[PDB]
């Protein structure tokens, strides 16, 4: 694991606070751009990531949010990546909302699938995908970030998928019942993500709660079809939510399908 000298870092702008507490913007040798994770005291565990985060750095695509490396002698352990300067895609779909054609809406669909078809052929779980977990750059080019992390949050309330944290409106049935997480448990997150982006940064199951949802989904309740998402967009993002996962398409698939929608326009 590439490990940073912290003398290297020069902090500019707070960028506000996550999972681990607070995170910042500043430059790695006067130049390149990076945020900064400070992980904070009882956080993370710590030890655990630090065993197996050289697998997390090795993972380079121009879709994903990169892990450049980490800082871990000193007190709090820092994590460096790759800064993106419109900051989360959910905000961003927000923000913009009257300014979006649907051909860039289907565009940020394939940046996604192209980085979870990357970490899908690193057998590489994201295991918290969702619009809050992209970040734009000043390109508008969406890219995943914080993947794997969540296998290291020490915060009850999100481990436990009864936790008021845990993502539920991302979740298929075999990880709300058995904590069964897989590439398919991923392949559900994209399809809830692709719903995200067509209705603009809305919240997926609106005004039902996280329990209501687990009820009604393991029933069968899907997300309807945005007003901005063509019959073949929402079939794509439909099929992620087989309640079976075997029956789920591979990341391959999807970014098969979704380049197949762009020819066709
Ligand atoms: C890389 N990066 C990170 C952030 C940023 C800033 C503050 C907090 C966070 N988050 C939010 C999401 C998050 C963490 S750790 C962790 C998660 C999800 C998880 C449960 C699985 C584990 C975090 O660190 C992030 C995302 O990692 C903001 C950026 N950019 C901007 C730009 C303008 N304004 C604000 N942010 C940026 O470029």
């Amino acid at each position: 694991s590439w490990e940073i000298d912290p003398k290297d870092l020069t902090f500019l702008k707070e960028l506000g606070t996550g999972q681990f507490g607070v995170v910042k913007y500043g430059k790695w040798r006067g130049q390149y751009d990076v945020a900064i994770k400070m992980i904070k005291e009882g956080s993370m565990s710590e030890d655990e990531f630090i065993e197996e985060a050289k697998v997390m750095m090795n993972l380079s695509h121009e879709k994903l949010v990169q892990l450049y490396g980490v800082c871990t002698k000193q007190r709090p352990i820092f994590i460096i990546t790759e800064y993106m300067a419109n900051g989360c895609l959910l905000n961003y779909l927000r923000e913009m909302r009257h300014r979006f054609q649907t051909q860039q809406l289907l565009e940020m669909c394939k940046d996604v699938c192209e980085a979870m078809e990357y970490l899908e052929s690193k057998q590489f779980l994201h295991r918290d995908l969702a619009a809050r977990n992209c970040l734009v750059n000043d390109q508008g080019v969406v890219k995943v970030s914080d993947f794997g992390l969540s296998r290291y949050v020490l915060d009850d309330e999100y481990t436990s998928s009864v936790g008021s944290k845990f993502p539920v409106r991302w979740s298929p049935p075999e990880v709300l019942m058995y904590s069964k997480f897989s590439s398919k448990s991923d392949i559900w997150a994209f399809g809830v993500l692709m719903w995200e982006i067509y209705s603009l940064g809305k919240m997926p199951y609106e005004r039902f709660t996280n329990s209501e949802t687990a009820e009604h989904i393991a029933q069968g309740l899907r997300l309807y079809r945005p007003h901005l998402a063509s019959e073949k967009v929402y079939t794509i993002m439909y099929s992620c939510w087989h309640e079976k996962a075997d029956e789920r398409p591979t990341f391959k698939i999807l970014l098969s399908n979704i380049l197949d929608v762009m020819d066709e326009n």
